[PDB]
């Protein structure tokens, strides 16, 4: 079959390759000051994609044939139950495999060494119910919907000169979503003019469509027509061919035909007060002459998903044959204009009575930079989701993790003799993340690690790094906290990802369903 | 793999060759007696292109991997507000890289240095409110329309002898082009015969077609008739299909069929007046012969851009069914007349009542140099229409740059220590432009620097290089100005590019895929 | 990488190259003995191009990328204005850069020998505007029409035993395009056969075509019909498709319509009294039978170039359907005749009321020499034009090329010494000429130099290189001359050319890394 099995050695080196690889690139994403990375690949990639999320950038490819892909799979559904925030449990992780070489010394029995992971689901839940982390949103909630967890986010990104402002706008965005929806008929898009505000709330759904260059300027006590049928009108689902009536005199009626489709049109759209139409196809020619004598601006070709997603807000319509005008259809009418914003030109639909779907407009700085606010939004949308629904936090800047690390400690000395080895070196893995941290600020990392650890020995949750300052002090006056779901999961399935290599020292023969 | 990281002093070296490639080209562009320049290369490129403006040949070829193609693509949005004259902008963004090699050797925070930049605020506006330099260009004036930048801009020119003149030409059309419609509507052709004057400028439209041998040469009543359909007719849509018939005698009623299509089009061309049709299309046959006898000139396959710009001059037309003719269509009437130009055969419209829309032809000896006249008048065009707008230009020869040097001496060791090795790069910078100068010219640069910045620190501003001279002398009286917003955005414009890179915080960086 | 290699020592060379490998072929044309030199290639050239003029060689053929080219292109300019006599004018510009080898010795700046040009302006303004000319040229005039410089631009050229009379015949030919054309309307052919004349001067176009077998030998007061459209008739719009008939009876039409083409074809031509028609075209047969009954000639596939002369000599007409013959035919009547020249077989059309356009037929004794003559009749119109409108000219020989030389040698010592080697490089440019035309002849190079200076220096004009005498004579009475702009331009082009590339020191390179 082609299979590719390594003993004892060679099977263990892999897992611990695929580790450290990883974990010197994610390490630096962490923190307040994080870096951007720039990637660049070929085959099917635009251009080089900076991502600042950690989880993002994992799950776009699959690089190579060492063991750690799965790894990665499994961080998206910790991403649905929770996700970005900072990147950090793909590192503790890593750093576990390390010691393993120690561990050959030891020289026969792997499997013993293992009861430690079940042991780290005592060190874990230990973790748990131990700090005090928030009192939890409300719900909608003044002044604690925001300037705390999204900030914290964006700081490990470069675009938080401007960005930071944009953060704050999404949370307004995640309280209008909860009432009815779901968790969808969310659309964000930007624009090549530069403000200060750097992004406009809309009221209404945004789109990009013309008629043509002759029509009113703007509409106002709008009706919306939404056809499933195009205008086109002639072959009927099959030809009625080669007609021949009795010479070109004749020919004309048909003609005349057509002028019967544009009469309709017409006739019907008058009384309604028709001010918009929207068809998501082709559109006749004929009716174009006809709307701009009237008054009344139509779309071309709009797409169907954009459409569909109108109908909710909009009332809705049953889209049928020409009959559809009057009753059958339901149109929202506060207003439906292309305004010019500052200089590209669009349409912009607003004053929803339903109130269930929003969208967002973002203006940039303008540059390439400008792209990049296009997978900010996402990154947004899912931070705040999670930290109202959960209603618990962490607190960060590495506060989390001294405090464990002192706890664990103790663990070691908890078990008798085989068991305590293991765990004490998983305590110690623990201490890099603090000192990481103080090493890219510019500060003395010696100074730094002694008087981090007393503060957290003391009681002080609050007390974490700070990197400004260059010394211990209230990371809750900072106002830093990361999501509690990330720290519960990422202890959980930490020892999961290596529990599947590591303790497999054989291999037998399957694959099949 | 194939990330292209470039890490500390490496990412900053590619900034730095980029710089000063570029500057000893266009250095020699710069100034009365510029050089010019041919480019040969090879594939998709014919032989020896010249091009005397700098900004037109940095777009043009984008040659190699290193970073500058961004840097270059700002020029051309200057361009709109103003762009050229002379093309220096590029020169002083190279320099402030050189004094980089220095700043290893401090060897302590970029980030500081950065420093000089945010005051050099305070250097720009120094350039600015200080030495007044003209007062004047209200709108359309007598003498002071040319004879001044434009001469300038194509002093650098070969073409200089003769095409001055064409020079002095270019401001007329913008004077008829001004008002609050922006820039639109400005067609240029030059042909391939010589006159002493090499141009002559019409009051309308330019456009090379004609009907046929037949038809009358002069129609002087013009009346104008625009169709979006052609005058061919047979299929419609409803076909009548393939048609039989027992004798060839049935046929003939077919054709009686397209007789009556010809009658339609004279009974109410007749009643207009019709002078002249222009169709963008195809054109049936028999109305063809209908028109020679009538004394209508007609055109066959009219290219569609002349039409639209030509419908504003006219006064528009509603083009329709042949319901067209009419009120439907407005129709100018001044003159349309096909003329004999020196060599090559053309069709003018004239005597245009909106006014809105004129168009210039240039004529020329016949040379590979006489297409150049054709990218000539887009600079033309460019330099002229921002003069008037602006009403404001510095002084050139160096004058502009060797004040702006003497100020910034004061500020580099009046502060102590680390800014001040920052402040001083800066200043020095601005040495280098008045050795440039003199250099090219054929005088010794050493004796140049001594007795210029002499000159300059007493408190003549109009005093500059003189390369003629080989000193110094009065720059006003020679001619040689600047537009007064290439100034401050050179200087913004040069500190963006370089101070980007140097920003983001550190990175020291890495990344997988 | 990309545009070639070329500044400072390499690029000056590359015009150093091209004047060297072009200055032998020409220097041996100059002056009567002048050789003729046979060029060989078979693809696109018919045979060896003797070309003994230098400007019609060098125009043709663009052999390689060294500039050269271009040089060379200025010289038709220098044409239009006469540029022709005999070639000396590429010689002189080539000599400038020998010397250039001297100035590496200087090793450091070429720009104070730049000055040098400017002085040439000095030295070459006192060979226009000065000594004498010749003052007849009235224009038309009877007997200063030729036997003068025409028979010296033929001299060098081998042909001239016979040929002499040729050039004597031109200009009459020259007259009778006098008046609002230009140069147009002329057409020249040579004959096999040979006479004491070897040409024949006639009144109108000829062209070698036959209708076919059948048709009358010569027309008399002869009406010229032109076609657009051929005669071949059937299918048109809509075929009728291909037809079956029911029975023999009403297959009756189609073979009497056929009919009906040739009835309108001769009912209308009788009135008229045709004698030729000249299609550019394929010709339907069943007209062809009529024509030669009738006692018409027609001319199938005529050449559209050779029509439209036609139409200017005939007083044209306009070209459509059968309507054609009559008033829309403008027909000039004197003799249409196909007549037999020595051997050759001919349809000779003449006697234009016009008068404004005619050909030249040349016939010549048998020879190689023969083929020569069509190469002679582009040079001998375009001296006589521009020799009544110049009204000024010089005296050949070499006759002006001494006289400036001695003004020259003065002009060296006046400039200081490292000038002055510059400048005298260009008076001594003068000094090989008169070495050349001598060297030539036969007689000893070194004792002419000596003496032709001798009288030169004296003041006498008319003296020169007398060839034929082994010394120095009146130039004057042996009749040949050059025309005075010929020298005015060659003066100021021969310096500014080479110039362009050794003005500069650094230059056009783009941005290779």
């Amino acid at each position: 079959a082609g299979a590719d099995e390594e003993r004892a050695e060679t099977a263990r080196l892999s897992s611990f390759i695929g580790a450290i690889a990883i974990g010197d690139l994610v390490k630096s994403t962490l923190g307040p000051k994080g870096m951007d990375k720039i990637l660049l690949s070929s085959g099917r990639d635009a251009s080089l994609m900076v991502t600042n999320d950690g989880a993002t950038i994992l799950k776009n490819i699959g690089v190579d044939n060492p063991a750690a892909k799965v790894l990665v799979d499994m961080s998206r559904v910790q991403d649905d139950e929770v996700g970005d925030g900072t990147t950090s449990v793909t590192v503790l992780a890593a750093e576990l495999l390390r010691e393993a070489e120690s561990l050959i010394a030891k020289k026969i029995h792997p499997q013993t060494i293992i009861a430690g992971w079940r042991e780290a689901t005592k060190a874990a839940r230990q973790a748990l119910l131990n700090s005090a982390v928030d009192h939890g949103s409300d719900e909608v909630k003044f002044r604690q919907d925001l300037m705390n967890i999204a900030g914290t986010t964006l700081s490990s990104k470069l675009l938080t000169h401007h960005k930071d402002h944009f953060t704050k706008l999404a949370v307004e965005a995640v309280l209008r979503l909860k009432g009815s929806g779901n968790l969808e008929a969310i659309h964000v898009i930007k624009k090549l003019g530069g403000s200060l505000a750097d992004s406009y709330l809309d009221e209404g759904f945004l789109l990009d469509k013309k008629i043509g260059v002759n029509q009113p300027k703007r509409i106002e006590n709008a009706k919306i027509l939404i056809a499933n049928t195009g205008m086109d009108t002639d072959k009927i689902k099959i030809f009625g061919s080669r007609v021949r009536v009795d010479s070109t005199a004749k020919v004309a009626e048909i003609e005349h035909a057509e002028k019967e489709k544009m009469k309709e049109k017409v006739e019907r759209i008058l009384k309604h007060g028709i001010n918009c139409f929207i068809n998501r196809q082709l559109i006749y020619n004929y009716p174009e002459q006809l709307f701009g004598a009237a008054g009344v601006m139509a779309i071309e070709h709009a797409d169907f998903v954009g459409v569909e997603r109108l109908a909710l807000v909009t009332g809705g319509e049953i889209a049928s044959t020409f009959d559809h005008p009057e009753l059958v259809k339901l149109g929202s009418c506060k207003l439906i204009e292309e305004v010019m914003i500052g200089e590209d030109k669009l349409i912009h639909f607003s004053g929803v009575a339903l109130g269930e779907a929003c969208t967002i407009v973002l203006r940039g700085a303008t540059q390439q930079i400008l792209d990049e606010a296009e997978r900010s939004l996402h990154d947004a949308l899912c931070v705040l989701a999670q930290t109202v629904k959960d209603s618990r936090t962490v607190y960060g800047g590495g506060c989390s993790e001294m405090l464990m690390a002192h706890a664990v400690t103790q663990l070691a000395s908890r078990t008798p003799g085989k068991e305590a080895v293991a765990m004490e070196s998983y305590a110690k893995a623990l201490r890099m993340l603090p000192t990481i941290i103080a090493d890219n600020a510019g500060y003395d990392s010696a100074d730094l690690v002694a008087q981090l650890r007393a503060a957290h020995s003391e009681g002080k949750t609050t007390a974490g790094l700070d990197m400004k300052e260059g010394t211990i002090g209230d990371m809750s006056v900072l106002g830093i906290t990361e999501s509690f779901q990330v720290k519960r999961q990422v202890l959980l399935s930490a020892a999961e990802a290596a529990e599947v290599i590591l303790r497999v020292d054989n291999i037998i023969k399957a694959a099949p369903r």
